[PDB]
C-alpha cells in the first residue's frame, strides 16, 4: 500500500513509521552506506533500509525492500536479527513543517558486491565503509553510527 | 499529537502498521495474565494486556504509560525481557468492519505480584491468571496470544 501524498503525509504526522534498516557487510568486513537523496536524514550517509507498508508481512517488506534499496532480492531468512531503535528528525519527506518517527528493525547480512545492483533513487553515491571510518564521520549519520558504536 | 483524534487515528489504521508492545505478565506462581477484551479488533477474546505507541514517543516512555494504563502500576522498560518481533493482522478495526488493522508488535515479558496491579475495566470486562497449558487449549484464547506460549 503505497499512499497518496495526503495520506502519507497524514500518517508521518500522526504515527511512527516502521521500518527495516540493513547493515550490509562486504568480504572485506565494511559495510553499505548510501548519501541520501530524500528527507529526513538527507544528504547524510545512511544504511539502506525502508517502511514497511499496511498489511504487508515482515517476510514480504524484507524482499521488497532488499530489492528496492540493493537491486537484490534476499529471504528475510538471510538477515540476522539486529535489535530494535528508533530515529526521531525534525523534518519530513516533503518538508520541514512536522517531525517523523521510526521503530526500525535492524537486520545484518554478508553480501557479494557483485551480485548487487546499486539503484539511484534514494542515493547519489555509494560507499563500504569501515566501523572506525564511518565512526569518524560526521557526514555519517548519528542513526546509522550506532549500529556499529 | 500523541492521543489522536478520531478522524486522525482511523486515516493510520486505514494506511500503515500500528506499532505495538505486547505484555506476557507472570505471577509468583508462574500464571500468566490474559483480559477478555472489550474492544475490537479482537473483541471477545482472551488477549495478553498491550497497546500501540504513540507518534514522538520513546520505546521507554511507551513501556511505562502503557504498563500504567493496562496493569494500573507503571513498570519501567528495563523490567521487561524482549520476547521476539510478531505481527497481528485483524479484518477489522477500533470502528468498525469497514477496514482491516496491522500492528507489528513488540513482546515484553515480565513477573509482577498480583497484588501490587489496580486493574482496570475501560478494555477488558474480565481477567485470569493461567498456566500455559490451559491457555494453549481454549480457542477463545486469540491465536496471536496463545503462540507466545
Ligand atoms: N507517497 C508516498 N511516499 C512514500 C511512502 N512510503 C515511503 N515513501 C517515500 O518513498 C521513498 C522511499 O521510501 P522508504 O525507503 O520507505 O523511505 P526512507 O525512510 O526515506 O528510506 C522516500 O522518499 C519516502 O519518503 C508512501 O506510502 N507514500
Ligand atoms: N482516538 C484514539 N483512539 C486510540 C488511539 N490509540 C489507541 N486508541 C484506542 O484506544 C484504546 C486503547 O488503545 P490500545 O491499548 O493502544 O489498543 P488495543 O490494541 O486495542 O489494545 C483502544 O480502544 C484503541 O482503539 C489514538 O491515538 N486515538
Ligand atoms: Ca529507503
Ligand atoms: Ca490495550
Amino acid at each position: 500500500m503505497f499512499l497518496r501524498q495526503e495520506d502519507f503525509a497524514t500518517v508521518v504526522r500522526s504515527t511512527p513509521l516502521v521500518s527495516l534498516d540493513f547493515i550490509v557487510e562486504n568480504s572485506r568486513g565494511e559495510f553499505l552506506l548510501g548519501k541520501r537523496t530524500n528527507r529526513p536524514a538527507q544528504g547524510y550517509w545512511f544504511v539502506p533500509g525502508g517502511r514497511v507498508q499496511k498489511d504487508e508481512t515482515l517476510e514480504a517488506a524484507f524482499e521488497r525492500l532488499t530489492m528496492a534499496e540493493l537491486g537484490l532480492r534476499l529471504p528475510i531468512t538471510a538477515g540476522q536479527f539486529y535489535g530494535v531503535w528508533q530515529h526521531f528528525y525534525d523534518d519530513n519527506f516533503s518538508g520541514t513543517d512536522f517531525t517523523t518517527h521510526y521503530v526500525v528493525l535492524g537486520f545484518r547480512f554478508r553480501v557479494a558486491e557483485e551480485e548487487l545492483l546499486l539503484p539511484d533513487e534514494q542515493h547519489d553515491d555509494y560507499r563500504w565503509l569501515t566501523p572506525d571510518a564511518l565512526l569518524a564521520s560526521e557526514n555519517v549519520h548519528a542513526n546509522s553510527r550506532v549500529y556499529f558504536n
